């Protein structure tokens, strides 16, 4: 078979050719279908913090350290110690990051499903994940997977001398794979997979900082770069430029990088003792007798002295499993040599060294020191030089550097600090977790609601498109990948939000200044209780669709859940804000897309960080139109004469056949509607807009809310739908 | 580019490439994450039945009839009147039906998504479901789509002088693309788009007859056969093979077959006025102005006098807005010779025939007679032409016949009688149904329930291994495609099932008389209640899950719902059965894969028709093996020294990493767990067990049940799950 295709053609379970055969270009939905409350089997009322309140926390950690010791048969041990490979599977769980959209890390566990549990990158990490079971096995759902991969690192650290910040949990396991994750377009592994990524530079050194974005890594199927050098030349020099680049991507700068490769490259080692065509299928392609596992080695029993992972066969320091300054010392003190491993692989190695490096199965015998080409990267980059050097005489800087940039690999997606759970969490807060302050004063009640929102609503400049405008731009910015953004903080009236053209700054600082004369009105005329402009920005959109429904003759309770706070300046890091800026809006008609994401599919993929089902992003998209709330006021998708009213109008005239569309520009993103009998332009849409009548799934969801008999139900839904996303950063909040 | 790749690669929103790129193989569980309630925009409360059953099913079928004959600027109806077309949209919804499989048919509505929105032989049918969105908007939730779409069929016939035998409502639609159905393998459509399915065979007579199963049409894409003849050749006495055989994979027999084509082919016409190149993309594949439509055609406004649907050009009566006698009256009396239409394609025509067939927009102009290749095929077959010329002399007959087979066209994949909704469902019961008599006497409730459960845990040849499998042997029948199969009925006990030997038949045959005499001992001494053999093969797996859990250290009430009835032998036609007989059975350890499918693969598809989760799936597996259930009683997959009680023993000795599990056939079927200290063999085990240990998701789930702890919630979650699959066809109880 070609790329894609099995040879034995299926006919059960899904065999066949199917829809996105036929029409591979088509948008498709299944991001909006993922992690569905039916697909987990341990219910969607599983509360995963209320579980791991309960875990006894201590006791797993001294399970774990027992283990580490406790080599097994099926995979013996190096040095008697797991360690080093506990140490690898948490980093390369947390690994697959990318700051720019926020996808990977750990915070799923999702390096025990295809296709992370098969990437060339992480061989034999099946084996280290199995040797962990037992500790999940006893004790049950109150630590999830996700949790469990990275706690066992951080205890392996401890446990090999080297003192972490502390952990914390809260990591939900999820229950299939992540086919959102856009990893690159390749269809092939390392070595290969990254012509694309390159455009078909082939080189290393100039194209090192044009890395396709939003990519972290530089071939698919590895985690940050290649070992033996880019497109495995042995050029430590240009190892560096792709490591600053790859790190960078991750949101690491240049001390975070050499802390992490110093820090980690203290322990273990490297697997290369036979050659390649030894090795089995990774385990997605494996038979059913390894029972998940893969890469089985045919030579001897497959492990031990045999085993092969990466191809290297690197010892770092002269005691692999207890931390020590022997990385750099031997990194910068050595005379290296170029040389091959057992498996065939360039690494290095000081042939004038000492022989004093220990062997993995024998405590008697030794080898000389040896390193990666990413590792000379380290001495072969005047940055990374000064780093080294300086660490090199001064090792409690690099342990403190470790310790920082180790706590922020494992907790970067984590999210607020009010998901981090257990009895270790750091008490120092640090940018990268968007921290916030504690709340001024006593929380509002009811009663302070309700005079708020008429307060907000008889508030000049203050209207039911601008509110509700406002508060979708605010809450948009959340993404449950890495549970970054969302409304609580107020961030959209701080750089670099308030700036940002898709909220119309102007516009924005009149709302947001109407909103702060709100405030303090009620700040210091009810006693204790202080209310956050945070809140009043939400509360301001509820009220606005509170409104908008009883404008349109429905009368519903629109939910508010007060406490929200109101960030700093200084907890609001620039760049990390700026990699949740949007490119195109479909929610209020912003932007557009390019050739490799169209407007609509930048619109689905959004839906996806915000939890959204298909039903819901289409009762979004379609009363947003409704109330007006596109970001510059246009009538661009507003297919309503009761322009601020909760009706499905934008709907109705959307399918209304009377209506005739056509492209307006050469770009495609344009669209006229016209009247078929008078010849009259009637409406302008754009692709955002017309995809709901157009894609055959979508249009099925705009036809239930244009059907007549599904008003109330159309109120119903957006006001559910609207809740739901106004409060998905609410972690401060329980159930 | 390559086929199934975009030649721009999306970044986002799923873009990229994914695992069944890298690993096309392996096992996928999409099929079970199908159809989920959080993707239904009316709610997973929603109760389809209850609204339709509020409908004013006359003032829809009024509207119907009205909008017949109100031509629209942007699709104008031929001859002023769209019944043909609306036929034809019906006709096809309901058509893709496969008896083998039960899949395809008109029962979710699928003709609305891809891919049948944009087949070759559903071209323009865009503009007829556009066509009647207005009645759709106006009735909202209390009329489905796929209703109406068969509904708008039925008014057409019944608005142009044919009188059907009735209607049922009843279909819920469906939000997604149904990615489960097997369409076939091949990479292109009609007029290619059928080298798999005829093992690349090109001799058109010996291969009429060795079309791959289950598939019941001649090329990817089109609903049953080639107009145009077998690859287009145009052979009428080759073609009449095909129709047969693709008919009879849709369940119909020769009578049936010449009725439903002469019948349909009464009324409209063909549309082949400009050459294809004019044609735009299927809907699937057009920009977004064409606003869900497809096939836009550049030459005039792309309608009327200038549609282009299949190429053809063939008007079969002179009054194709009403019934008549004139498609056989013209195919028997004609002398037919082949020509082209205007847009290339080969048809027949009476070219010294009458020019008095009406042309489609103008009222002073006519044309000869005309036929497909499709429709000489059934004078140029012996059987069919014998039907063809007593229906030409007996022109009621065709009427009867006509109706009947339409009716078993749009109802068959309805299921149950019970499920049929609205006020003109025919009366006549029919072979195709499944029927089900009424109940005999009156409702046994809780404590005779009670009474039954004690009895049947302890009479002679029943254990809690062998009720637990017979029960789930005679649920595990129903497949939701259909609505077919179930306990309800107790067909396990009439042939076919009885002696299938995935029921081994003599062990079924002491389970069942067993439970016959516990009906007998309580029918006749408990006043006029009576317990039917269908609702004490469910109770008795029932109450053997209930025990099951008691000694595996659970009390748990494990619900049961009577009220089954006895379906009688003469209600359970043995060749329809046939078609629900398994291949393998993962839930009982039988069987194994095909050439085409493996072991594991079927039981994914099988959980598919029984509309399983992942989890679900898993955990009934993992309980039946606990239970000792398999079909055979062997020890295959049974991973306890507790059989017979329910714990999750199965996961937990499955993920021991003490067994290495090796292969042990030839055949891939078979493996041995050895324990590595000892060295010597402990379990014998399948690929329907393994798969559980090996496939990621999966094994993920397996690992929940094999957890300290979970005890518990193993027997909670298998008894949601039993009750759920005890209860599929219990449609009297909505
Ligand atoms: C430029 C970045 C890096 C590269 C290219 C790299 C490469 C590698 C390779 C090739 C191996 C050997 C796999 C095998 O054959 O078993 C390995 C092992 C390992 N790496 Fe790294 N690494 C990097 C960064 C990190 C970081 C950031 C950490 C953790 C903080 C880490 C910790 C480890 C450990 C502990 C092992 C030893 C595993 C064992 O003993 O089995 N490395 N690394
Ligand atoms: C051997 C089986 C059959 C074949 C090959 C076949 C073929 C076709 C073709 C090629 C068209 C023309 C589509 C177009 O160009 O507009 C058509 C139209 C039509 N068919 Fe059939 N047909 C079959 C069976 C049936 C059946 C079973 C029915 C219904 C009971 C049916 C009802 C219709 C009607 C009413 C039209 C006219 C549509 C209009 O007026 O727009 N056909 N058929």
């Amino acid at each position: 078979t070609t790329f894609g295709r099995c040879a034995v053609k299926s006919n059960q379970a899904g065999g066949g050719t199917r829809s996105h055969d036929w029409w591979p270009c088509q948008l498709r939905l299944d991001v909006l279908r993922q992690f569905q409350p039916s697909q987990n089997p341990l219910g969607g009322d599983f509360d995963y913090a209320e579980a791991f309140q309960s875990l006894d926390y201590e006791a797993v950690k001294k399970d774990i350290a027992a283990l580490m010791t406790e080599s097994q048969d099926w995979w013996p041990a190096d040095f008697g110690n797991y360690g080093g490979l506990f140490v690898r599977m948490a980093w390369h769980s947390a690994g697959t990051y990318r700051a720019m959209d926020g996808r990977g890390g750990g915070g799923m566990g999702q390096q025990r499903f295809a296709p992370l549990n098969s990437w060339p990158d992480n061989q034999n990490l099946d084996k280290a994940r199995r040797l962990i079971w037992p500790i999940k096995q006893k004790y049950g759902n109150k630590i999830s997977w996700a949790d469990l991969m990275l706690l066992t690192g951080n205890v392996a650290l401890e446990n090999m001398g080297f003192k972490t910040l502390g952990f914390g949990g809260g990591r939900a396991d999820t229950w299939q794979s992540d086919e959102a994750v856009y990893w690159g377009a390749e269809t092939t592994f390392v070595p290969q997979g990254n012509d694309v990524r390159y455009n078909n530079s082939v080189d290393i050194n100039a194209r090192a900082d044009k890395l396709e974005k939003p990519l972290a890594a530089t071939h698919m199927g590895l985690i940050y770069v290649n070992p033996e050098g880019p497109n495995g030349t042995p050029d430590p020099a240009a190892s560096a430029k792709d490591i600053r680049e790859a790190f960078g991507r991750m949101g690491m700068n240049d001390t975070e990088t050499v802390a992490l490769i110093a820090g980690g490259h203290a322990f273990g080692k490297t697997h290369g003792a036979v050659k390649g065509s030894n090795i089995g299928p990774a385990p997605e392609a494996a038979d059913l007798g390894m029972q998940g596992l893969g890469w089985h080695n045919s030579v001897g029993d497959g492990n031990g002295p045999n085993q092969m992972t990466s191809g290297l066969e690197v010892i770092w320091t002269k005691t692999p499993t207890k931390w020590s300054n022997g990385y750099l010392e031997s990194l910068i003190n050595n005379n290296w040599t170029l040389v091959e491993s057992p498996a065939g692989a360039h690494q290095w190695e000081a042939v004038n060294g000492t022989v004093d490096y220990p062997d993995p199965f024998d405590k008697t015998k030794f080898r000389k020191a040896t390193m990666l080409t990413s590792d000379l990267a380290l001495i072969n980059d005047p940055e990374y030089l000064k780093i080294s050097q300086r660490w090199l005489e001064h090792p409690e800087e690099l342990a403190d550097a470790f310790a920082k940039a180790w706590f922020k690999l494992l907790h970067r997606d984590l999210g607020p600090t009010t998901r981090y759970l257990g009895p270790e969490v750091p008490k120092e807060s640090f940018i990268w977790q968007d921290p916030l302050p504690a709340r001024e004063g006593d929380l509002i009640d009811d009663a302070d609601v309700d005079k708020l929102k008429a307060a907000i609503l008889s508030t000049d400049g203050l209207d039911v498109s601008k509110l509700a405008s406002t508060a979708m731009a605010c809450a948009t910015t959340y993404r449950n990948s890495d549970k970054r953004g969302g409304c609580n903080g107020a961030r959209i009236a701080l750089e670099p939000q308030r700036n940002w053209v898709s909220n119309n700054p102007t516009q924005l600082s009149a709302v947001l200044d109407a909103l702060k004369k709100v405030q303090s009105d009620f700040n210091g005329s009810n006693g204790n209780k202080k209310v956050s402009l945070a809140d009043l920005i939400v509360l301001g959109g509820t009220a606005a669709v509170e409104k908008a429904a009883k404008d349109a003759g429905v009368d519903i309770k629109v939910p508010f859940s007060a406490g929200r706070v109101d960030a700093t300046q200084e907890q609001t890091d620039v760049t990390q804000f700026s990699y949740l800026e949007p490119q195109a809006d479909g929610f209020r008609n912003y932007g557009r897309g390019t050739a490799r994401a169209r407007t609509e599919e930048i619109m689905v993929d959004k839906a996806s960080q915000l939890t959204l089902t298909p039903p819901e992003l289409t009762v979004l998209v379609g009363g947003m139109r409704a109330l007006g709330a596109n970001y510059d006021g246009s009538d661009v998708g507003v297919f309503t004469a009761n322009k601020g009213k909760l009706t499905p109008d934008f709907f109705v005239n959307l399918v209304d056949m009377n209506i005739a569309w056509t492209a307006s520009g050469a770009d495609g993103e344009s669209w006229v509607g016209t009247d078929r009998k008078s010849r009259s332009e009637k409406y302008k849409g754009s692709r955002a807009d017309l995809v709901f009548g157009s894609h055959a799934e979508l249009r099925a969801i705009a036809e239930v809310y244009a059907e007549n008999g599904n008003q109330e139900k159309f109120v119903k839904d957006f006001v559910a739908a609207w809740t739901k996303v106004m409060n998905l950063d609410r972690f401060d909040l329980k159930v």
